C-alpha cells in the first residue's frame, strides 16, 4: 500500500530563523507529474497546491504569501520539502502534507516557535 513517511514530526523553530520541514513518498525509478498532487495546510491556511506540474498562488492563503515555496530539486527523490522562511508566532501549530502518487496517505507534523 503506497505510505507517506515522515523522519520528523516535531520541529522546534526559532524565531525569525528558516524551517524546511521534509515528507517523503516513494518514487520508482523516476518521477511523473502528471500523476503526482502534493497539498500543504495548516488549519485550514492553503500553502501549497502543486496539481499535475503547476502551482495556482491565488488560491494561496495571505499569511503565506512570498514566504513558501515547495523544494522541486528533491520532488525526484520524493522528498516534498516545504520551506518558510522568517518563521512567526502564527507559524505555529499542526501541519498536514497530503500526497496522492499512484495512492493517497497523509501525515501530521507539529511546529513549535519559540518566543522572541
Amino acid at each position: 500500500a503506497f505510505t507517506v513517511t515522515v523522519p520528523k514530526d516535531l520541529y522546534v523553530v526559532e524565531y525569525g530563523s528558516n524551517m524546511t520541514i521534509e515528507c517523503k513518498f516513494p518514487v520508482e525509478k523516476q518521477l511523473d507529474l502528471a500523476a503526482l498532487i502534493v497539498y500543504w495546510e495548516m488549519e485550514d491556511k492553503n500553502i501549497i497546491q502543486f496539481v499535475h506540474g503547476e502551482e495556482d498562488l491565488k488560491v494561496q492563503h495571505s499569511s503565506y504569501r512570498q514566504r513558501a515555496r515547495l523544494l522541486k530539486d528533491q520532488l525526484s527523490l520524493g522528498n516534498a520539502a516545504l520551506q518558510i522562511t522568517d518563521v512567526k508566532l502564527q507559524d505555529a501549530g499542526v501541519y498536514r502534507c497530503m500526497i496522492s502518487y499512484g495512492g493517497a496517505d497523509y501525515k501530521r507534523i507539529t511546529v513549535k516557535v519559540n518566543a522572541p
